[PDB]
């Protein structure tokens, strides 16, 4: 449910880092 980010649109599906920045860009 909650894999794809609740705000923000992470440009790849890896994981919401919403307490470090926006997106890891961990690919």
């Amino acid at each position: 449910l909650n894999n794809p980010c609740n705000g923000v649109t992470c440009p790849s599906g890896y994981r919401c880092s919403i307490v470090d920045k926006q997106c890891i860009k961990k690919e």
